[PDB]
């Protein structure tokens, strides 16, 4: 059965809700971004009416065959009217055609649900700063002042630097990037960008990012793994056993591995500078993990709310624990006594 914190009151609306069955009283199921945790449940049977970003709608439609009948995807920034209730989306800085969901109730109640997001002072000149909202659904993944990480534009200047570095020493070096679900593109983007290849990946991959609506992609992305100096692997693969294999299947073109690992968060964050960050190695192949987030750091999600300033948080992340619950708790009234909302 479906959470409450999945649910909105006054509609008939839910939110990343597709795992429950059939919810009682939903007229419309909303999906904020193609991430499993969220569409698990979603599927060519699917025949109720789903709202999202055309991004999203693509990968619905080309990955999972939902129905083009029962996609209805929404332009951002713009006001729509969903089943008799005024909605916007709006762009959540997460991965390609993650949104946030504006409601403005026909009560005169407005809530805003975060979805997945990576708060940024950008969103203060969005459509939020034109009325008071009064219930916020927060993506509370990072919710504790240890979570630091540095910005994406650093993280991608240490990547590039590093991979140029390398392969300037060793042009018969291969560059590898782990994925296992959409998001983080610029980081095998880049770094193919600056050694002037394009990346090669699998079938399956290629079709993902074809659906993206990112600009150029026919010119940086490809199939042929033999012409491209840069190859995604799933992330279960960046490991020294299966790169070893990986460049037994290369035929003798490369004599050397370096390998990225984008992470979220790893407790390397509380000492080390990313400047200072170093590989592990075994023989010729090196794994760097490299901490680039696709959430809210504890202080980029802090301005957000105090800017903010909502009457009521509901957190949607880290609530399975009495523990989290009270922690977080105890954040959002600190931020409320410091501000004075
Ligand atoms: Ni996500």
């Amino acid at each position: 059965t479906c959470p409450f914190y999945k649910k909105i009151p006054g509609t008939g609306f839910t939110v990343d809700a597709f795992q429950y069955g059939v919810v009682e009283g939903c007229t419309a199921y909303f999906l904020t971004h193609f991430h499993s945790d969220h569409y698990a449940g979603l599927s060519k049977h699917f025949t109720f009416p789903v709202y999202c970003s055309e991004i999203t709608g693509n990968l619905l439609k080309n990955k999972l065959h939902v129905q083009e009948q029962y996609i209805h995807p929404l332009p951002l920034d713009t006001e729509c009217i969903v089943n008799g209730v005024k909605v916007v989306l709006l762009d959540a800085n997460h991965c390609p055609g993650a949104v946030m969901i504006l409601f403005y109730l026909p009560n005169g109640t407005v809530i805003l649900h975060t979805g997945d997001f990576r708060a940024d002072p950008s969103m203060e000149r969005s459509l939020l700063a034109d009325q008071k909202v009064h219930m916020l659904y927060l993506d509370t993944t990072y919710c504790s002042p240890e979570y630091t990480f540095p910005s994406q534009q650093e993280v991608i200047r240490f990547a590039i630097n590093t991979a140029f570095e390398a392969v300037t020493l060793n042009p018969h070096a291969l560059v590898v990037c782990g994925t296992y679900s959409i998001g983080k593109e610029k980081v095998f983007l880049a770094i193919a960008d600056v050694l002037g290849s394009k990346v090669g990946m699998s079938q399956e991959k290629y079709k993902t990012l074809q659906c993206l609506n990112i600009p150029e992609i026919n010119s940086l992305i490809t199939t042929d793994m033999c012409s491209s100096l840069v190859h995604l692997l799933p992330m279960m693969q960046i490991n020294f056993k299966g790169l070893q294999s990986h460049l037994k299947k290369c035929g003798g073109k490369y004599n050397q591995i370096l390998a990225f690992r984008p992470t979220g968060w790893t407790h390397s964050n509380k000492f080390t500078r990313i400047a200072d960050v170093i590989p592990q190695t075994k023989g010729n192949i090196s794994i760097y993990g490299i901490p680039y987030s696709e959430h809210s750091s504890y202080l980029e999600m802090k301005r957000f709310v105090q800017w903010l300033k909502p009457q009521k948080i509901i957190p949607t992340v880290n609530v399975g624990t009495w523990k989290s619950r009270s922690t977080m708790e105890k954040y959002f009234r600190e931020w409320k006594l410091e501000a004075g909302y």
